[PDB]
């Protein structure tokens, strides 16, 4: 609108996002997303929704604009650039601790609302100037890294998924590098069965393209791959990745784990 002034590109994929100056608050730098059906109308209902709980660890919805304008809270950083500029020999043990907790509780508010992101990765994640964590980029219908194995087989899309990616940006948040780095959803699903092993047979859901013959891998030490993690985040980070999405924990039940005591 005619308060809003874009002053950059953030990012763009699947409208796009700009770094823009609030005119009429200061000038202060927020995040304009120009979107492009009822569906469409109740998933930004959700947002305006869940904005009103004010969740410390999601972005914060300012405004959205009567093709569709979205203003939120402008974050510094991601994950990804917090990660590539933390000095060696890495990330403060107990800063993994803090933003994971952080991290956990935006996910199960979410989860709690019954919403799942379905693409959490470094690059939605924001660390605000102050060490906070915030949720972007979800409740609106590239890289397969963080990918849930029921995704990737194309048989489930609940709540687990994004355990699972949490798991995979535990792991990252010490290796300060992609886990599991694949090239394709089968590729992908290859390197990870390559890690924690080929689950059991009743485990492999039923009736995708993709048949539990069509690999071949025992369950690997995970320290080996993950250097300093401790005993119970190593338990923690397992009980994330677990292949079976009924298995896998839940950010509530993770809220509560030793790991965080
Ligand atoms: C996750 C991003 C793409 C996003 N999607 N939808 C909304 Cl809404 C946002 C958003 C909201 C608030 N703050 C930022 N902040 C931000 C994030 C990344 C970057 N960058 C720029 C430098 N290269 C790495 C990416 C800059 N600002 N983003």
């Amino acid at each position: 609108d005619q308060q809003y002034e874009c002053v950059a590109e953030i990012g763009e994929g699947a409208g796009k996002v700009f770094k823009a100056r609030d005119l009429k608050n200061g000038g202060r730098f927020v995040a304009l997303k120009r979107v492009r059906p009822l569906s469409t109308i109740r998933e930004v209902a959700v947002l305006r929704h869940l904005e009103t709980f004010e969740h410390p660890n999601v972005v914060r919805l300012f405004d959205v604009c009567t093709k569709l304008t979205l203003v939120f809270e402008h974050v510094d950083q991601d994950l990804t650039t917090y990660l590539d500029k933390v000095p060696e020999p890495g990330v403060p043990t107990e800063t993994i601790k803090d933003m994971m907790f952080q991290l956990l509780r935006g996910l199960d508010f979410l989860h709690s609302h019954r919403v799942v992101h379905r693409d959490l990765k470094p690059q939605n994640i924001l660390v605000t100037s102050s060490g906070q964590i915030k949720l972007a980029d979800f409740g609106l219908a590239v890289t397969l890294w963080y990918r849930a194995p029921e995704v990737l087989l194309q048989s489930s899309y609940a709540t687990p998924v994004d355990l699972w990616s949490v798991g995979c940006i535990f792991a990252e948040m010490f290796r300060r590098k992609p886990l599991f780095r694949g090239s394709s959803d089968v590729d992908q699903l290859g390197k990870i069965l390559d890690v924690i092993g080929l689950p059991g047979e009743e485990d492999w859901p039923r009736d995708v393209a993709l048949p539990r013959q069509a690999f071949h891998k025992s369950a690997q030490p995970i320290e080996k791959f993950v250097t300093d993690i401790d005993e119970l985040g190593k338990d923690l980070l397992l009980k994330c990745l677990t292949f079976n999405p009924a298995k896998r924990i839940s950010a509530y039940s993770a809220l509560s784990h030793p790991y965080f005591q």
